[PDB]
DNA sequence: CCGACGGCGCATAGC
DNA sequence: GCTTATGCGC
DNA sequence: GTCGG
C-alpha cells in the first residue's frame, strides 16, 4: 500500500514523531508515533475515519482525534503550529547531522546556531563524530542502492578474509533480507579465537586493511568490539564519485555470533515473532543467546549454537530463509 | 491507575 | 588521574 | 501516546 492510500496520515505522525523525539525530548511519545505510523502505512485501505484506524493495535485515541481532523481539514493545527515556530524547526533540523542530537541541537540553537552554515563557521565548536556529521551531511541522507552493497560486501569481505582465513564477516540488516536499498552497511565479524570468556586486535586489524585499501575514510567511533566509520566504492578516474556511506563493524564472540547475525538481520517484527513464540516454547531468545527457560521461568545456561537455523532447530521452527523474515 | 516502553559500546563532570 | 553519568546512534 | 497488568 503506497502513499496514495495514507500518505497525508503517515507523514502527519511521523512529523509529530520527530518532533517529540528532537524538540520535547520524549522518546516515547515518538516511538509511539512510529508505531502508529508502521502500522497504518500497512492497512490496505485509505482510512475514512479516525474511529476505523483506532482498531489498529497502536493507534489510540489521540491519535484518532487528530486522524478526524486532519481528514476534515487537510491540516493538523499542532503541526501547523510547530512548523512556524523557528526554535521547533531548527532544533529539528541540526538534529540531522549525525552526532548532534537533541541535547546539542537546542544547545546550538539558544546560541544562535541554526544553519549548517552557522554550523561550518564553529567547527571549534563541535566534537569528531559531529564534524564528520557536517562533512558528509547530504550523503548520509542518500540511501543505498543494492547494486552498490553487493560491491562493497565484495570488499569487505575479500579484505577479511586477506587478513585471516578464519574471520566471519556477515552484512546484515534489512540488505542480508533481500531489501532493494540500504540505509548504511552493517557488518558482524567474528574469529573462532574469541569467545565469551576469551584479542585486543581483532577489530583493528580487519579496520586497518579496510583503511589501506582506501574503502573506510573516516572513523566515527572505535573501540575493541564496535567500529563506526564512513566508507565509499572506488570511483573510476573517469567518472563521478560515488556518495560515502555509513559503515558499522561489530566483533561477536564465536560462541553468540548466530545469535547476533539472527538478531542484526531482523526484521524487529520478525524478532518480536520468533522471539514470541520461542517463549511459549520454554526457551528465551536475547541478540547474544537462547536459554531453556525453566517451569518457573529461571532460564538456564546458554545452548551451543552453529549456525541461524539451530536456533529454528531448539524452538522447533522451520528455517525462515532471511528474505522471508519481514515478520 | 500507573509504570513500561531496549539496552549497550563509545566519546566526552566531578573527585 | 580515575570513575561515573550522560549523549548519541544503533 | 498507547498499552496492559
Ligand atoms: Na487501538
Ligand atoms: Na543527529
Ligand atoms: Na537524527
Amino acid at each position: 500500500p503506497q502513499e496514495t492510500l495514507n500518505g497525508g496520515i503517515t507523514d502527519m505522525l511521523t512529523e509529530l514523531a520527530n518532533f517529540e523525539k528532537n524538540v520535547s525530548q520524549a522518546i516515547h511519545k515518538y516511538n509511539a508515533y512510529r508505531k502508529a505510523a508502521s502500522v497504518i502505512a500497512k492497512y490496505p485501505h485509505k482510512i475514512k475515519s479516525g474511529a476505523e484506524a483506532k482498531k489498529l493495535p497502536g493507534v489510540g485515541t489521540k491519535i484518532a482525534e487528530k486522524i478526524d481532523e486532519f481528514l476534515a481539514t487537510g491540516k493538523l493545527r499542532k503541526l501547523e503550529k510547530i512548523r512556524q515556530d523557528d526554535t521547533s524547526s531548527s532544533i529539528n533540523f541540526l538534529t540531522r547531522v549525525s552526532g548532534i542530537g537533541p541535547s546539542a541541537a537546542r544547545k546550538f540553537v539558544d546560541e544562535g546556531i541554526k544553519t549548517l552554515e552557522d554550523l561550518r563557521k564553529n567547527e571549534d565548536k563541535l566534537n569528531h563524530h559531529q564534524r564528520i556529521g557536517l562533512k558528509y551531511f547530504g550523503d548520509f541522507e542518500k540511501r543505498i542502492p543494492r547494486e552498490e552493497m553487493l560491491q562493497m560486501q565484495d570488499i569487505v569481505l575479500n579484505e577479511v578474509k586477506k587478513v585471516d582465513s578464519e574471520y566471519i564477516a556477515t552484512v546484515c540488516g534489512s540488505f542480508r533480507r533481500g531489501a532493494e536499498s540500504s540505509g548504511d552497511m552493517d557488518v558482524l565479524l567474528t574469529h573462532p579465537s574469541f569467545t565469551s570468556e576469551s584479542q585486543p586486535k581483532l577489530l583493528h586489524q580487519v579496520v586497518e586493511q579496510l583503511q589501506k585499501v582506501h574503502f573506510i575514510t573516516d572513523t566515527l567511533s572505535k573501540g575493541e568490539t564496535k567500529f563506526m566509520g564512513v566508507c565509499q566504492l572506488p570511483s573510476k578516474n573517469d567518472e563521478k564519485e560515488y556518495p560515502h556511506r555509513r559503515i558499522d563493524i561489530r566483533l561477536i564472540p564465536k560462541d553468540q555470533y548466530y545469535c547476533g547475525v539472527l538478531y542484526f538481520t531482523g526484521s524487529d517484527i520478525f524478532n518480536k515473532n520468533m522471539r514470541a513464540h520461542a517463549l511459549e516454547k520454554g526457551f528465551t531468545i536475547n541478540e547474544y543467546t537462547i536459554r531453556p527457560l525453566g517451569v518457573t521461568g529461571v532460564a538456564g545456561e546458554p545452548l551451543p549454537v552453529d549456525s541461524e537455523k539451530d536456533i529454528f532447530d531448539y524452538i522447533q521452527w522451520k528455517y525462515r530463509e532471511p528474505k522471508d523474515r519481514s515478520e
